[PDB]
């Protein structure tokens, strides 16, 4: 009748998962959508450094342990959605071009973004990531976890007892949490996928506290605004 937020998934059962890392430490999740591309949240780009050797780790389960299926690729460049009005909560989605192509196998595969499936409020969804299980933890969960969440109506999420228009939940955004409107994934959860009924529907927006009632998780819905954006960048790669 109390406490429950984050069940550990079977090792390598979410082959599409990627770990965005700076200096070898996880700061965000992400999804591999093409051999050389990873989709994640714009919040995951540390704009306060020219270096810190940013990389992506594929085929992993434990962040610290060595694993046969682990692949560490260097990030060639960050391409966050263009913005005229940045500020917290707004087009929090980013494409990460990998330095080289990832090797595909049972533990490392690509996940297709939604194409036309709509998302109703009340639907059951799973959020996958290394988010910490403790709200006061500076470190992420060592192992990949998954939290079940329910999609909330924009109407309820934009109400006064919730975000009260600030952040305002647009059509390109979506809220999901538990019966109490609470967000269960903590630090290191941003950039991961919101999956519902086997469909890749959205990216976890960064900068939102967990464990706080009426303050549900905010995800960046993969609408036509981004799909087009993603498609334009998928070329290049070219050919010869």
């Amino acid at each position: 009748m109390e406490i429950i937020g984050g069940k550990e998934v079977s090792p390598h059962s979410r082959p599409f998962m990627a770990s965005i890392q700076y200096g070898g430490h996880h700061v965000c999740g992400g999804v591999l959508i093409d051999p050389q591309w990873v989709l994640t949240a714009a919040h995951c780009q540390y704009r306060f450094t020219k270096g810190q050797s940013p990389t992506v780790v594929l085929g992993a389960h434990s962040l610290s342990k060595n694993e046969a299926s682990k692949q560490t690729l260097e990030i060639k460049k960050f391409i966050p959605f263009s913005r005229v009005t940045s500020d917290p909560q707004s087009n929090d989605i980013m494409l990460v071009k990998l330095q080289t192509a990832a090797k595909l196998n049972k533990h490392v595969k690509m996940l297709h973004i939604r194409s036309k499936t709509s998302l109703r409020s009340g639907t059951k969804c799973k959020v996958t990531g290394w988010g910490a299980t403790d709200p006061d933890s500076l470190r992420p969960s060592d192992t990949l976890r998954e939290v079940t969440v329910t999609v909330l109506s924009r109407k309820l999420c934009n109400s006064q007892s919730y975000y009260n228009g600030d952040p305002f939940i647009t059509k390109d955004m979506v809220c999901a949490g538990d019966a109490k409107g609470q967000k269960d994934s903590c630090k290191g959860d941003a950039g991961g996928p919101l999956i519902c009924k086997g469909v890749f529907h959205a990216i976890v927006s960064g900068g939102h506290e967990c464990g706080v009632a009426t303050k549900p998780g905010i995800y960046t819905l993969l609408t036509k605004k981004y799909q087009t954006w993603i498609k334009s960048n998928l070329v290049p790669p070219h050919t010869n």
